[PDB]
């Protein structure tokens, strides 16, 4: 697939829909995210298509080399890591990251895997606690979708 | 991936969890569908996995070999075409089927695509006329979900 798109709900207002495209050599992520409080929230790919048990059940970050949690620009970072987005005073969120480790068919593939949003910044693995260097701090799930195949 | 799972949401009362498994050649497809009418319903995979327009953004059946909407059992059918679902008197649907060309992997994979339960039966394009071997007169959509890679 070249194309993808997720689009996230959970139990509160947080909604929204990000877009996924294979260009070139690497993967545009674009999108928006609105209903968040302002300031900066964790935002990343999680391991599993699963919304059975709510945003829970997508399981961990997605981490096909088995590496600690980090931000996007670091080596040693999970695949789904892809920092934090910005909410500004409004709620929204404009995501427009470009990832080297993610990819939309493949070992790296993140097609069926699930987005999810966080209440809390992500503090990039450098919280000096050992949560941080699970999931960065950032918390809650706010809400998720699976990634699908798009037109 | 040998797993997958799909919530079913939609806009009425529909909803239900199915679950996938890779065995052999074929995929093991089992779950429950609630809130349906009594009788069968059409049950398929759709070509996207894109619920921006809730289960309209879908597409058509999955058809990669270009073929005529069959019954499960025919040899000229969508490689989507699961057939039909049936709710009891209190509108409960076991889903129990194994089939031989949806996959898990490679370029007949339905992960990442939708799967939708319909308002009225499917007639395994033996209708009579042309809906019949494009839908199987199933009807509306009345709910879908994205399938995503399980633990
Ligand atoms: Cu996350
Ligand atoms: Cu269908
Ligand atoms: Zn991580
Ligand atoms: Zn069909």
């Amino acid at each position: 697939a070249t194309k993808a798109v997720c689009v996230l709900k959970g139990d509160g207002p947080v909604q929204g829909t990000i877009h996924f495209e294979a260009k070139g050599d690497t993967v545009v992520v674009t999108g928006s995210i609105t209903g968040l409080t302002e300031g900066d929230h964790g935002f990343h790919v999680h391991q599993f298509g699963d919304n059975t048990q709510g945003c829970t059940s997508a399981g961990p970050h997605f981490n096909p080399l088995s590496k600690k949690h980090g931000g996007p620009k670091d080596e040693e970072r999970h695949v789904g890591d892809l920092g934090n987005v910005t909410a500004d005073k409004n709620g929204v969120a404009i995501v427009d990251i470009v990832d080297p480790l993610i990819s939309l068919s493949g070992e790296y593939s993140i097609i069926g895997r699930t987005m999810v949003v966080h209440e809390k910044p992500d503090d990039l693995g450098r919280g000096g606690n050992e949560e941080s260097t699970k999931t960065g701090n950032a918390g809650s799930r706010l809400a998720c979708g699976v990634i699908g195949i798009a037109k």
